[PDB]
């Protein structure tokens, strides 16, 4: 009984920037689901906000039908906003503020010699703080310039791309993000040690495992999903929510099917503070790849056929590539250290495949999502 335009009753989602954050985050969970389906045996690491942002910005140059196609994928058609792009600037300003430890940037890149209308550039730069790049047609220079842009946006925290530049670009969208933050409570690195990680029912590896035997966290068991949910706070009003299956498995699909902005808000409200025997693997992960094909499965295929971008230029152009680069890291770093007496202990050992969601507490925005089949790497 959903899909109708109704007034928002949930207080957290009445806030326009939170309503927008929930919309583009729901695009991000959609993209995550497609990628995870495509990658049943490899880690999935995504920061889809940078991709949603490139698409939202590009929709400024779309005529009405194409614009609506982009807006439907971003869930804008369920918002009743007079200023979607003004709200977006606020969203971006909030989640990339310095305390968030999150670098995120989106770029629109056009085929060589394209003449761009200043009536596109002006709202693009105002709301998204970005300017379109027109390629030169020299593959070496063009790849060097894009990597130099990623380097400056990410302050060198991502690896430069040794990937060849695509041969036939009309519109290329680039979404890049890096996150390395600090826990509210540091892990004692003296307690970090090599421990078993159950890749699956038959394969066990040894991985640097952080440990807090007396962790305070927020926790809840979701019986319907057979998974233990824990939330660990980060400095700068963010948290990581973990989804830990009860049985060793790489099949997280049932959990993945539930991931929406509204589900995650509900989970967050329902978690309760407990003490836990907590283990968390160290993570230093990176991803570089094209999400072109995944977006084509997300009702965006017509952007690649004959879309109408005549608000950008008179020359017929179309989406040809959407690139994502992401880097993500967590270690023991944190801001601080911490006749009967009864406790309620729980174990929370992330020593088997799990999903994590890095969420902004203020807006609820999805900042990063990982399916971690193997904490060592790809
Ligand atoms: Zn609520």
């Amino acid at each position: 009984s959903t899909g109708a335009l109704v007034e928002e009753e949930d207080p957290f989602f009445k806030v326009p920037v939170n309503k927008l954050a929930a919309a583009v985050s729901n695009f991000g969970y959609d993209l995550y689901r497609v990628r995870s389906s495509t990658s049943p045996t490899t880690n999935v690491l995504l920061s889809p906000l940078s991709v949603a942002t490139a698409l939202s910005a590009l929709s400024l140059g779309a005529e009405q039908r194409t614009e609506s196609i982009i807006h439907r994928a971003l869930y804008y058609d369920l918002i009743s906003s007079p200023d979607i792009h003004g709200t977006y600037k606020e969203l971006l300003d909030t989640v990339t503020a310095p305390q968030k430890n999150l670098k995120s940037a989106s770029r629109i890149v056009f085929e060589k010699k394209l003449r761009i209308k200043s009536s596109f550039v002006a709202p693009l730069e105002k709301s998204y703080g970005t300017r379109p790049r027109v390629l030169t047609g020299n593959p070496r220079l063009d790849l060097q310039e894009i990597n130099n842009w990623v380097q400056a946006q990410m302050k060198g925290k991502l690896a430069r791309s040794t990937k060849e530049i695509p041969d036939e670009i009309s519109i290329l969208l680039l979404g890049v993000a890096h996150f390395k933050g600090q826990w509210v409570t540091k892990f004692d690195s003296r307690k970090t040690s090599l421990e078993d990680f159950y890749l699956d029912e038959e394969r066990t590896v040894r991985v640097p495992m952080m440990s807090d035997p007396k962790a305070v966290l927020r926790y809840g068991l979701d019986s319907d999903l057979s998974c233990k949910i824990a939330q660990l706070p980060l400095t700068g009003s963010m948290s990581i929510i973990f989804f830990l299956p009860l049985k060793v498995t790489q099949n997280l699909t049932l959990i993945e099917e539930s991931l929406t902005s509204e589900f995650i808000h509900d989970i967050d409200r329902e978690l309760k503070t407990v003490q836990a025997v907590l283990t968390v693997p160290k993570l230093k992960l990176s991803y570089e790849g094209e999400v072109t094909k995944s977006l084509q499965e997300m009702k965006l295929q017509s952007l690649f056929d004959s879309p109408d971008f005549s608000k950008i230029t008179g020359k017929p152009i179309k989406l040809t590539q959407v690139e994502h680069r992401a880097g993500f890291e967590w270690n023991e770093d944190g801001a601080g250290t911490t006749p009967a007496h009864l406790t309620f202990p729980l174990d929370y050992h992330l020593n088997q495949p799990f999903i994590f969601v890095l969420r902004d507490t203020d807006t609820g925005a999805l900042l990063f999502i990982g399916k971690i089949l193997d904490p060592r790497g790809p």
